[PDB]
């Protein structure tokens, strides 16, 4: 029993099978196994492993080693020559099993290539080995370096060349590799069985061949036809992969954000939150001429239950729950500390920051709480490091909830608001109050002493009530014993009176509907003569001005872009990555963006009133939308799915394996674009549950099990259905799948009309079962009259179809059942049945009553749908000429092994699949409807049990159809039946589902920029929510063996892909692109994702690379809005791709950030018009700034999410 | 190979076996789909070779073959071969 | 091959038996009931003493020893029986 120790430490030999990565996590490559137990093999014969050619054969593999990142793992390897099998077991669990010798007379033709069966097209493009691991990885294997051995691979991937490393187990799986790249279903799938595999070394050194580098290479192929892969010396047979549950845990979160416009003043927040109004009306109907669980309501409750007037202080100083603390709890008094207004406040205190790190200290933090909210509000900022310090009145102040201030990057501090701050605190940029709750000593001396220990140019918020305001009043009739939290309250004009005879002055005032307000100030810069630089020409020959003026390191004047003439100007983005950039703290910018055309434009001249406030106020960003100075701010996306109401629904598990996450989603087809003769929409009233369905939710069997061409992000759950077609009729159908929705999209010839006496509840129980027990019997079975059946399992609902059938014939019959209520139920169904032809479902003992009862003869026809050992039992109970039906699935994807002795009793064996019909052999499957419809019309066929549940309640009736308890079928009830037989208004009600991105197949879609990585993933992505004609735009065409290969599958697929190669820089070359789209059909979406990049330092760019890094992206957005506004009624997307460059800043690439900040202005612009249009902010895409990569899936999956919302700028990214 | 080459890797609907061992292995791996397997050897079936399930996971069906069941007595069933060997 | 619950019996490298072998978890006695005959042959007058049992077997081809001869007594259609222990 050899035993081998696999290590990954770098020391080690084996360290290379740290590249074998899939899903994120290390295995052990399936040709390790046959590694080691070639060694093995050859320890034992005495022979070295290069001079042992070895041949293995029904290689099985039961599990995947799980190589851990520190620590080692143990392989036995156990050899029977005498059966030449072996076996590899780790930690006493088998692993791999099969059959391994020697090979006693190599023959060399067998490597030879197989014939090919293309004409040798010596097409100019192959697949390189960057776009072949490209593409491997988009499925989800990561190898690395070392697994890394093809070189070139034929667009088909029936060819290529193969590295050679003198390392087997890398040689192998990359042949491996190779036989998975030409197969055309997506997803992960893993090796399980092989039938044979030769290996010859000698052969292989004769046809190693050194290229004119060093490097040796080796000539593989592989042929479907024949099943077999061969490359030098190497010949694999017989292949199969079964797919992987493709699921990784601790997968990204990307933060989603909106970018929309903010004023600096705003009021009336909370005017919306009705709990926030509901709380203040109760608390002045408490306070009329001077009953909840808040803490102010409370409060106002005890001060009336002890005096209804004139409490005496004492009494109500010292009330349990009083001074306590809890008091900020209120609703009201944290209104605005939820709401954005505090982290747009928050973002407008980060920007202006000379350095990305910020100095944040807080005062009276004891009794403001605004530690536990400040730090979980700039975390999303990537680089962001930021120095907090917690300041109270006395230590045993904020005492507790140390462990609160351990887990966050706080501090505890002493520093009373009248005494001067500590030295270690000293000059500070954010300081934060929270007034509201906290009492500070006095107005003028706190401030006063704040803004000592401010630093210069830093920001002071001031969270407080305002005294004139009812609220105001109630908190002021209120502890009066705190004549601290007394001087604390003040009107807005005294707030402005304090703030004027200190430096500070305001910039921003969030403001409640009932009172509460947020005032954020800063201490003015000493000032200095500014410089104004317009920005608004054209040909950016302002550029030049710009790496002038900044040249002067010594100066420290601020400069100023001034841009007014353009409302899409992206000085925005061009700002934000200039200030990272050396010399960008000077920069501050002023923009001119109305929205409408009717808005006032106000004057920005130097002598203009609006021009000496804004440079009072001296922030960096300063953007004026519609009578209203603001910044575009940054806010967390709901995290809420949208859902909208819709007639046409499907159920689905939005997480793969999890009953908690079923739910409806829209249905593709509410477009009712695949319509057509052969085909028809029926509405669904009930559909029965299966146990496939079951199956599929529990996430044990995979989608691509089922049979057929499937989407990868779709649905298959339901086969059977009952409810009306088009006409109106009372109508019971079958279908592969997606049978589990408000409508279906259905062949007629698997429609059969409910008769008259039925209910169309009765009727979703019958398609599946009676069709399956009617083929397997009749048809595959050929059962005649007065023979003898066992039918396994006669609950379920095959079991009582075949049993109606049979007994209709005569056919004694045996059966067996999992419990004595299934028993009675069974008997008291079918009077005919007596005591005798009742066994135990659970345990073979039904064998030895079949035997017995039957005088040792056996059955005449089995209808086996158990598994393993009690499949096998089920064997042995065959007579003579005997027939076995098996309608289970679980051996049969085992493979396990079956003794060919029983065929000499002269039985037959069928495999019954009744999916085939859907897919193919649709001429014979006529045979079993016209059986089917003979049953209902002659009265064999009866409607199961049912047991109904509402559509609202689908999770329940899965969690029913899990437990074994269930008998008969369980069917989803979808819409209530009408007492009517024939209704025209078939038409579902409406549903409100998950709302999902579908496209209809009569519309042409653009996607400019097209062939690169992203385009060619994107169109991909739309080609699987029904895109039939498409248009791609490249500035060169194709030029790469990938994008020849994806344009050549989508064609081949009937899709309608055109590349046009029309620059959208040029109006022109818009209205071409514009109308060659028109002629596949009316255009329906664009996408804009043209990119040149030229980036570097403002010091190193010219006026040149800002044209052409704006040519695409800028002006092609401009040209593609305006042709699109003019020749596009049926428009529905205009998206345009920005980057998280421009709303963060990167230094380098301000021409970049330029141009996207452009892009997402004229989005904006087309939205207040009510047109279609949406930016969407990548952080980084992997597969194809503080950041890190973004997986392809969780990019698509995000854009799905955008595609649906009513913003207009969106942003996703992953920190670091 | 040949059998798969010349069906466009599909395979044969019908296979009559009277091979043994191994090459009844390879006569069942060219079966199709919706295909039938005619076992009329002997030597696999007395030594009870095993047989690989994974096969009728294709709808397929396999007949084990005995002509010398009906040669006991006559039957309803041999009649039938005797008017298709007469009719032919 | 404990993994593989399988054992092989070798001669001179040459398979000689092979098959599954495992202990038995949960051994339950009523297995061992005897299953009742489908003739009750209810006289049961004559049986085959054990000289007779051993008579037919050498007739038959079977030369078993003192030591082999456990059969003490059989039904005459063999339906039976009662067999001796001899701690082997
Ligand atoms: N050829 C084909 O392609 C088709 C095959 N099928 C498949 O055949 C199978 C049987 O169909 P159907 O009878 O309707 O399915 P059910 O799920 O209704 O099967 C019910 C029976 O299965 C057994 N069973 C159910 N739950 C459990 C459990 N938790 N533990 C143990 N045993 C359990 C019991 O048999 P018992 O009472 O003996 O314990 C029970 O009576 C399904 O997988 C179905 O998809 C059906 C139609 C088409
Ligand atoms: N990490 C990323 O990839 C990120 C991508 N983005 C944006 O996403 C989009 C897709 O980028 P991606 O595909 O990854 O990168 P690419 O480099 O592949 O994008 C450029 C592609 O667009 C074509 N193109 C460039 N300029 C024009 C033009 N004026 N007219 C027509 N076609 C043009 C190019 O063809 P040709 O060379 O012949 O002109 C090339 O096919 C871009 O807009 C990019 O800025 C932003 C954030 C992150």
């Amino acid at each position: 029993a050899a035993i081998y120790n696999i290590d990954t430490s770098s020391e080690s030999p084996d360290h290379y099978l740290v590249d074998h990565t899939l899903d994120g996590r290390v295995l052990f490559p399936a040709t390790g196994y046959l590694s080691i137990v070639w060694k093995t093999l050859a320890r034992a014969l005495g022979l070295g492993v290069e001079q042992l050619p070895v041949v293995f054969e029904d290689v099985v593999l039961h599990q995947a080693t799980i190589l851990p990142k520190t620590g080692t793992v143990s392989l036995e390897v156990r050899l029977l020559e005498a059966s030449r099998a072996f076996e590899v077991s780790e930690n006493g669990n088998l692993v791999v099993s099969g059959k391994v010798y020697q090979w006693d007379d190599p023959d060399p033709r067998l490597f030879d290539h197989p014939e090919s069966p293309t004409p040798n097209p010596t097409e100019p493009l192959f697949l390189a080995q960057a776009e072949v691991y490209k593409e491997l990885r988009l499925r989800g294997y990561d190898y690395g370096p070392h697994f890394q051995g093809i070189l070139e691979a034929s667009l088909e991937g029936d060819s290529g060349r193969l590295l050679w490393k003198d390392n087997w187990v890398s040689f192998m799986d990359t042949m491996l590799q190779m036989s998975i790249l030409g197969s055309a279903k997506h997803g992960l799938y893993l090796p399980t069985r092989v039938t044979a595999i030769h290996i010859d070394p000698a052969t292989h050194r004769q046809k190693l061949y050194t290229l004119q580098d060093k490097a040796q290479v080796a000539d593989v192929v592989v042929s479907r036809w024949l099943r077999v892969t061969v490359a030098g010396g190497v010949h694999i047979s017989g292949l199969h992969t079964e797919s992987a549950p493709r699921r990784q845990q601790e997968q990204q979160v990307p933060i989603l954000e909106k970018f929309c416009f903010t004023p600096h003043t705003e009021e009336g927040c909370l005017s919306e939150r009705a709990a926030l109004q509901e709380e203040l009306q109760l608390c002045k109907g408490l306070v009329q001429a001077l009953p909840s669980q808040q803490e102010l309501p409370r409060l106002l409750s005890a001060a009336c239950r002890l005096q209804l007037n004139g409490n005496l202080q004492l009494e109500l100083a010292q009330v349990l729950a009083q001074e306590r603390p809890k008091l900020p709890e209120d609703p009201l008094l944290s209104g605005l500390l939820d709401s954005p207004a505090l982290k747009a406040c928050l973002d407008t205190a980060v920007e202006n920051m000379p350095s990305l790190k910020m100095k944040v200290v807080e005062v009276l933090a004891g009794h403001g709480h605004l530690y536990s909210r400040i730090p979980g509000l700039l975390s999303p900022h990537p680089l962001l490091q930021l120095s907090y310090t917690a300041t109270d009145r006395h230590p045993q102040a904020l005492e507790a909830a140390q462990a609160e201030l351990q887990q966050h990057d706080v501090a505890q501090g002493q520093w009373d608001p009248a005494d001067p701050a500590p030295s270690a605190l000293g000059s500070a940029d954010l300081l934060v109050c929270n007034c509201a709750v906290a009492a500070l000593g006095d107005p003028a001396s706190a401030l006063s002493n704040m803004v000592a220990a401010l630093r210069e140019g830093g920001f002071l918020l001031l969270h407080t009530l305002l005294r004139g305001h009812p609220l105001g009043d109630i908190v002021a009739f209120l502890t009066s014993t705190e004549p601290q939290y007394g001087q604390g309250i003040l009107s807005q004009d005294a707030w402005e009176s304090l703030f004027s005879r200190v430096s500070l002055r305001l910039v921003g005032l969030k403001k409640s509907f009932y009172g509460s307000t947020l005032f954020l100030c800063r201490r003015p810069t000493p000032q200095d003569s500014p410089i104004f630089l317009p920005v608004d020409d054209t040909s950016f020959r302002w550029v030049e001005s710009l790496k002038g003026i900044l040249a002067d390191e010594d100066s420290s004047r601020p400069v100023w872009l001034k841009a007014i003439n353009c409302a899409t100007s992206g000085v925005v983005g061009l700002v934000n990555c200039l200030r990272r950039e050396p010399g960008g703290n000077r920069l501050r910018c002023v923009l001119l963006s109305n929205l409408s055309s009717t808005s006032h434009v106000p004057e920005v001249d130097p002598g203009s009133a609006e021009l000496q406030k804004v440079l009072q106020g001296d922030l960096v960003m300063n953007v004026y939308r519609d009578g209203a100075w603001g910044a575009f701010r940054h806010f967390l996306l709901e995290e809420d799915k949208p859902e909208e109401p819709t007639a046409h629904a499907f159920v689905s598990t939005l997480t793969r394996g999890d009953l908690s996450s079923i739910r409806w989603v829209c249905s593709s087809l509410r477009h009712a674009q695949p319509t057509c003769p052969g085909a028809q929409l029926c509405t669904v009233y009930y559909a029965s549950l299966n146990f496939r369905d079951i199956m599929l939710a529990t996430g044990k069997l995979s989608p691509d099990a089922i049979p057929g061409k499937w989407t990868s992000q779709d649905s298959l759950l339901g086969m059977e259905f009952s409810g009306r077609d088009a006409s109106g009729k009372r109508v019971m159908g079958l279908v592969p799948a997606k049978g589990l929705a408000t409508s279906v999209l259905l062949s007629p010839d698997f429609l059969w009309d409910v008769p008259s006496n039925w209910t169309l509840e009765e009727a979703a129980s019958v398609p599946v079962v009676y069709s399956t027990a009617y083929y397997a019997l009749v048809v595959r079975g050929r059962v005649r009259p007065g023979e003898t059946l066992l039918i396994h399992s006669g609950s379920g609902g095959v079991g009582q179809a075949a049993i109606a059938i049979a007994l209709s014939l005569g056919c004694r019959v045996f059966t067996t059942v999992g419990s004595a209520e299934k028993r009675a139920y069974l008997q008291a169904r079918f009077p005919q049945l007596d005591s005798t032809s009742f066994a135990n479902s659970r345990d073979t003992s039904f064998e030895q009553h079949v035997l017995w009862h039957t005088g040792g003869k056996g059955v005449d026809l089995v209808l086996n749908s158990l598994a393993e050992e009690k499949l096998q039992a089920s064997v042995r109970c065959l007579a003579t000429h005997g027939r076995f039906l098996e309608i289970g699935k679980f051996d049969l994807s085992q493979n396990h092994p079956l003794g060919m002795a029983i065929f000499l009793k002269n039985v037959t064996f069928h495999g019954v699949l009744l999916d085939a019909f859907f897919n193919e052999s649709s001429a014979d499957w006529r045979e079993v409807w016209a059986l089917v419809q003979a049953g209902i019309r002659d009265g064999v066929v009866r409607p199961l049990k049912c047991t109904v549940f509402h559509g609202a309640q689908v999770e329940d009736a899965f969690r029913y159809m899990a437990q074994g308890k269930h008998i008969g079928k369980v069917v989803v009830q979808v819409l209530a039946e009408e007492p009517e037989a024939v209704l025209k208004g078939a038409k579902p009600k409406l549903m409100s589902a998950i709302s999902k991105t579908f496209c209809p197949a009569h519309k042409s879609y653009i996607i400019a920029g097209g062939l690169g990585g992203f385009g060619l993933e994107l169109a991909q992505w739309l080609i699987q929510r029904g895109v039939q004609k498409l248009v791609l735009t490249s500035r060169s065409g194709i030029r790469t063996g990938y994008q020849a290969k994806q344009v050549r599958r989508w064609r081949r697929q009937g899709v309608q892909v055109q590349v046009s190669t029309s620059n959208i820089s040029s109006l022109e070359g818009a209205r071409g692109l514009i109308a060659e789209a028109a002629q596949l059909g009316p255009v329906g979406g664009v996408f804009n994702l043209a990119v040149v990049l030229r980036d570097g330092l403002l010091e190193n760019q010219t006026p040149e690379f800002f044209q052409d890094v704006c040519k695409p992206k800028y002006s092609g957005t401009l040209n593609l809005d305006r042709v699109t506004r003019e020749a596009c009624p049926e428009l529905d997307y205009f998206v345009v791709f920005s980057s998280v460059s421009c709303g963060r800043g990167n230094a380098g690439q301000s021409n970049y950030g330029f141009a996207n900040s452009a892009m997402e202005r004229i989005c904006e612009k087309r939205r207040h018009e009510g047109l279609p249009g949406l930016a969407v902010q990548w952080g980084a895409i992997g597969d194809v700034s503080g950041t890190l990569p973004q997986r392809m899936a969780s990019c698509l999956e995000v854009l799905d999410l955008f595609l649906n919302q009513p913003h207009m700028v969106l942003s996703s990214f992953v920190l670091a």
